[PDB]
């Protein structure tokens, strides 16, 4: 017995009514998602924090049954940064509870308040992490983290930005394995990363949540980056017994 | 490049936060679409009206590019009647202004003002009409209405009530065609009903629209029927659709 | 536990080693899939016979587990009569025996060899019935019939022939309602038919059916129409257990 | 004006028409493909080669309008080695054209007839090998790699074989950028690789190929491992890959 909900935006576009924008969020006429303040140059700025929310809440679990759903989504993004010695703080998709307000900025990545792990948060996400943070045990590698209800990633894999260039990633949940999965690929350059683990996203999320990115830049003047995105799609499957 | 918005309600929840409840409309404890008012009892209220729609607006064409959305979704409804000689007034699936609000009840399905035109409307739906508006120049029989800014469908064709049975629709905008298609089947009964129209939806629509379904029961103490949905799918795609892939299994 | 296979040939090509041709069918240079013989300058020709099935057996049913294939299907396709008053002798979508070979010519449509039923025909068919075989119990209009075990329609509905315009149809079988529907719409004319009606699968067919169609022009000289089909597209679910 | 052509096995059934086995690729009655031998005890063979293709050719790309097909494929498969340290020699997922005869076993994983590249191969392979070919200039380590026209990677990456145990494998194809990828996950372990090249096709392949498995095992006693598959989807698409849907429809 199964719902569905799916959508791909292979553009965006100038105040989209289904896409929710926070903090900094903007859309460009050129119909880029800007998450986070880029000025007329293309120089991004410091102290920023953007978010970008899909306008319907996703039914990722239902507590009638037990049933969890699977989903996956699919998103295109360029970080450039004007000098790559110095990066803060990052990118990420989420699912969060439905009016949940942002948070702190800078390594907090505008999804977490503190160092500190709460199960309040109800949040899970998969990080592109740009900054280290030992006060967070980050690798001081740049990384892909998968994040629960701590900004403290369970677990993390190396990952090289090309500065400027875009990538591809995939990002999947397997319900009946409890795997959730983050892959980028360079395109332009050919390059590969993945980082996979076991959530059990009941536990840990409400039965409905709010999808999308969260992306936040350094808390110091040159520590900054763009977080920009040119598509995404999505698609979850919820079915309530076999 | 292809936008693409769609989804699956094959069983509905109390409170869903993904559909706008306006009027009357709820779901039940066990599932069911509710769109006009129900005792618990089981026996459908007069003057009631009520709209579901999806809570994301819906792209359905592009100004800059003059590109039109196709479209397709099918549900299955049952409307009851305690008393079949006594019955009114429908359902509809819509598009309209986003997230329109509810108009008129009785024969205006909440979807309409009056019986005249009216290109502010900025909605086309199809209906499902259970009693004859003369003044809406319905015809005598139940009928599938294409509507466009208007309550007066510019083209019906005979549909026959099951009493309390479930129908099936498929309704479906080719946009090349510009072709609305609307199809009902009661697989208990075996029979089936078609209705074919063109409508520019570029026309007469915004660029976003919400969809969704609209029903009245009667201005008249029992003239009444359920307007109960069971599932709900729908599908667009807008390009700067696979219908077969589509149905077996959405 | 669900099997799926799909496809859609938004156009023909020449040979295309995907679909398995029969009797007088072939692919034009301009991509249409010529059913039935035509020459030269448009004329078809009578006793003509043509069938093209979809290269890859459909899983329909599954014996141990009894459960069912649901599918759907939509072509598009024009016949065009030079004289309408003489036309014959229609056109078929259908589900048969693997290397289940074609059959009696006219009005048997490639698909029967008499008006008797027959259950090891094994076959199930919509048809496009522009004759009438006062024999088969034909009504007395161009129809659309669904047949099985005999061109003997089960049941019919009008279908208003309108000569040389596409015809866009649906046809859908839902495994759990034993339901089967098709619909014909022109999108030139704005009109509409459909035809609905039970039929069980898993009495009729074996597990594995060639997909396709078969069509046939008339006996006599005269009695001639074109049966082209320029787009089809097939999706079938046979889920185990559902 | 988009073709397209899916399919997904779930199970695997003996006999199943749609599906052309070679060499020693058996159905087991329980599911499972089986490419190569594995005996009573479930005790795999040396000296063995197996291939299963999809029974109809894909059409990867059109010269009249020169466009190149998108496609993903995902499946599920197993090696199960009895001693984890005398393992060869691997299994690939590959496109060749219609209707190529198996080829050399072992090393050669049933697909080439030596280490000698070839462009008459119009062979395109992801590999998942088990042995070290020092002839094939083969890393050091247990890998994934693409092969195109040779038996020789164009890439590779370590691929460490959890024995046993179930890997996930996401094969994609981007034509828009000549993109190919290949992913395994081992679910069990939470453990991954990733694996990313341009091949074009469009220069290597027919218009129409084949497509399928292949798997071999060591040319001597004690080398010997399963190459075992439980599910196999695919989708391709070629305008004259909504992955994110296509993954979770498997
Ligand atoms: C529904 O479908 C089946 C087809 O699967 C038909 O049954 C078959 O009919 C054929 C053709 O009549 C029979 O073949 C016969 O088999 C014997 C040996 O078993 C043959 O020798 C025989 O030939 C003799 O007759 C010939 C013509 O008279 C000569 O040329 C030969 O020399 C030879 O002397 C012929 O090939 C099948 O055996 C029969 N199959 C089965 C499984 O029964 C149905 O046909 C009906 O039933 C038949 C028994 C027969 O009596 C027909 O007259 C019936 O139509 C067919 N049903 C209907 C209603 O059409
Ligand atoms: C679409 O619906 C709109 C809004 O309902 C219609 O506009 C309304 O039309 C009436 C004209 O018959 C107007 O009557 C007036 O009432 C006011 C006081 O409230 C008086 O001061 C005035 O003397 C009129 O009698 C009404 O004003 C008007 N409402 C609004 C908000 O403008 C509309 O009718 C069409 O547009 C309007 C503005 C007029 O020009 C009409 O003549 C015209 O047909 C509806 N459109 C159609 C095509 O039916
Ligand atoms: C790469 O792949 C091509 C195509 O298979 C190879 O060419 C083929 O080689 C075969 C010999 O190994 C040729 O077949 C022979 O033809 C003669 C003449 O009738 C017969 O008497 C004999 O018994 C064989 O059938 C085959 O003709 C040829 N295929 C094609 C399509 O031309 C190629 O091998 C190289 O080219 C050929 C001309 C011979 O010189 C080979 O020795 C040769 O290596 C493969 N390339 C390599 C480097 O291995
Ligand atoms: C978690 O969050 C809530 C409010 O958000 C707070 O009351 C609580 O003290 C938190 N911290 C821990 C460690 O529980
Ligand atoms: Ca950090
Ligand atoms: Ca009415
Ligand atoms: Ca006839
Ligand atoms: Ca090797
Ligand atoms: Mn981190
Ligand atoms: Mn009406
Ligand atoms: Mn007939
Ligand atoms: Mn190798």
């Amino acid at each position: 017995t199964t719902n569905t909900d799916s959508f791909t935006f292979s553009k965006f576009k100038p105040n989209q009514p289904n896409l929710k924008k926070q903090g900094d969020a903007t859309v460009t006429s050129s119909g880029t998602l800007q998450l986070t303040k880029v000025d007329k140059n293309g120089v991004p700025d410091p102290k920023s924090l953007g978010r970008a929310l899909y306008a319907s809440p996703i039914n990722i679990w239902d507590s009638k049954t037990g049933v969890v759903a699977s989903f996956a989504t699919s998103f295109r993004f360029t970080i450039y940064a004007p000098n790559i010695a110095t990066i803060a703080d990052g990118l990420a998709f989420f699912l969060a509870p439905v009016s949940s307000p942002p948070k702190a900025g800078a390594g907090f990545l505008g999804l977490f308040d503190s160092a500190v792990f709460n199960s309040s948060y109800q949040t899970v996400a998969v990080e592109f992490d740009t900054y280290e943070n030992t006060v967070f045990l980050d690798p001081p590698d740049t990384h892909i983290g998968i994040d629960v209800n701590s900004i403290k990633s369970i677990k993390t894999v190396k990952w090289d930005l090309a500065n400027g260039e875009a990538a591809k990633v995939l990002i999947t949940y397997d319900s009946s394995a409890k795997l959730l999965v983050a892959a980028l690929v360079y395109p332009s350059s050919k390059t590969s990363f993945i980082l996979s683990d076991v959530v059990d996203l009941k536990s840990v999320l409400p039965e409905w949540v709010s999808i999308g990115f969260s992306a936040a830049t350094g808390a110091s003047s040159g520590y900054i980056e763009t977080h920009d995105v040119f598509s995404w799609s999505f698609a979850s499957k919820l079915s309530f017994a076999a």
